[PDB]
């Protein structure tokens, strides 16, 4: 056009307005804690996790014009890359005082992975800062975190944030009592050319976890449905369990489910997924 891509101009004049019919808020708007709670469940109800365009190897594009546009018009899914940054803005433009932070993944093995790849918002509230996390594929706080000692119960689940090895880092507790490290964290704030390096880091990945797999998920109230190749796990009040998925058929039904009111990217998903299950036999 004429607005130069990735101008203040450019970012300033997207129309908001569409994106809170696109997640399904349709009330006034201030600066309070339970509007901020309120924004945050309808993205996360309404927004599937999914990565379908880097099944290729295909980059996502960085700015927030393509973002929104890809959310919104083209009412896909979303993750951390697509996802965090753009609401981030979002709720920078509707008064919010937030912070995009770095943030590094633990793995189910036990490990960390090797990147600092994932990303957070910090959002203050009232001399309070409060996690946010709208791109993340397994299971994480579905209202805000607060920065603070101590267990913080969300639908049946325990989670906490603790300064452990140096970093501030959110755990979740396990059946037994156990803790388990979900991501940790470092208070750096982000623009978009401090991370712009992640694109690259897995376009030169030997093997990139979301290169070649089908991951998706959706919240539903009280817990989550996970999709992870062949297998499902179904979070809920506390409690998960696994299904390994033997069909294409069973497939299917998943995935209707986990993009129900996105019925355009089912048959995509599914084919994506029958390719991810034959192209490792």
């Amino acid at each position: 056009g004429l607005v130069p891509r990735g101008s203040h101009m450019e970012t300033e004049s997207l129309p908001w307005r569409e994106y809170l019919e696109r997640i399904g808020y349709q009330g006034l708007l201030n600066n309070s804690l339970e509007c901020l709670r309120e924004l945050y469940t309808a993205h996360l109800r309404s927004v599937p996790y999914e990565m379908l365009d880097s099944f290729d190897g295909t980059p996502p594009v960085l700015g927030h014009a393509e973002s929104f546009a890809k959310l919104v018009h083209r009412r896909r899914g979303g993750n951390c890359l697509e996802s965090t940054p753009l609401f981030g803005e979002f709720l920078r433009q509707a008064g919010f005082e937030v912070r995009l932070v770095p943030a590094q993944i633990w793995k189910v093995s036990g490990e960390w992975w090797d990147a600092w790849d994932h990303l957070l918002l910090i959002v203050t509230v009232d001399g309070e800062d409060w996690l946010l996390d709208v791109g993340f594929l397994m299971l994480t706080f579905a209202e805000p975190l607060k920065v603070a000692e101590g267990p913080q119960e969300q639908s049946g689940w325990r989670f906490r944030v603790a300064e452990e090895e140096g970093f501030p880092t959110v755990s979740h507790q396990g059946p037994d009592g156990t803790w388990t490290a979900v991501y940790r964290y470092r208070d750096e704030p982000q623009q978009r050319a401090d991370y712009e390096w992640i694109i690259d880091f897995h376009k030169s990945a030997e093997d990139s976890p979301l290169v070649g797999t089908l991951l998706c998920s959706r919240n539903v109230p009280d817990g989550k449905l996970i999709m992870i190749g062949e297998n499902l796990l179904h979070a809920r009040n506390g409690r998960v369990s696994a299904e390994f998925i033997e069909t294409t058929s069973r497939a299917e039904e998943l995935l209707r489910v986990i993009f129900a009111g996105h019925e355009h990217m089912v048959e995509s998903a599914v084919r994506t997924w029958e390719k991810a299950r034959a192209d490792r036999s």
